């Protein structure tokens, strides 16, 4: 019912905040603050969406987004990520990215760009 | 085609713009300043405003608040340098359908284009 976020990020206290605020009301998640974490956490049907930044301690977002396009292709997945140059935007688009939010950010721009991707999400009527 | 106003004072980007949306059959009208962009403004006339926030006789929010108060779910979008936190934030909280910064490849402006003019307008 509730949408569920798989959000890979590692500062704890971004990841804590952000965490808290999306389950304040509409959303469920599960953050990993590695790789290895989120490979963990990741299986097909199980999230509506993925957040990640592109640096983690053992690996890239861009790799865990190839690997997630690979086993559910319909899978939205967006960047949230200090690294938010003209060439890894058009990477992350080309890949198929739902979106791409730079760091730094006013929580409030990403929950307003968080739920246009989830309305994308939902079903023709 | 769907009408597209492009406010925009670069020449070599607005002339680039224009050329490659008309291919893609998209109707531009492309204004260089704000005093251009708002007489050529009419509601029920555009299907995405595309506009910098730095226009040469001012700030392009005012310009977008203009035509928020005029047609309040008119599609508009920034494409500027002008990209930092506080500019998004008031951007989204205004509405925008996008936010895309300077400098930009032109395929990532396609693909961004293309999702934001796909949208439907207005409630059926």
């Amino acid at each position: 019912m509730k949408p569920r976020i798989l959000l890979v990020e590692d500062d704890e206290g971004l990841g804590e905040t952000l965490k808290e605020r999306l389950e304040q009301d509409k959303y469920r998640v599960e953050w990993a603050k590695t790789i290895s974490e989120a490979e963990n956490l990741y299986r097909p049907n199980a999230f509506d969406l993925v957040v990640l930044d592109l640096r983690l301690p053992d690996g890239n977002g861009f790799d865990l987004a190839e690997m997630i396009v690979k086993k559910e292709k319909d899978l939205p997945f967006l960047f949230l990520t200090a690294q938010a140059g003209a060439q890894e935007r058009l990477r992350g688009f080309e890949l198929g990215a739902a979106e791409f939010i730079p760091k730094p950010f006013h929580l409030k721009e990403f929950l307003i760009r968080l739920e246009r991707v989830i309305s994308l999400t939902r079903p023709h009527y």
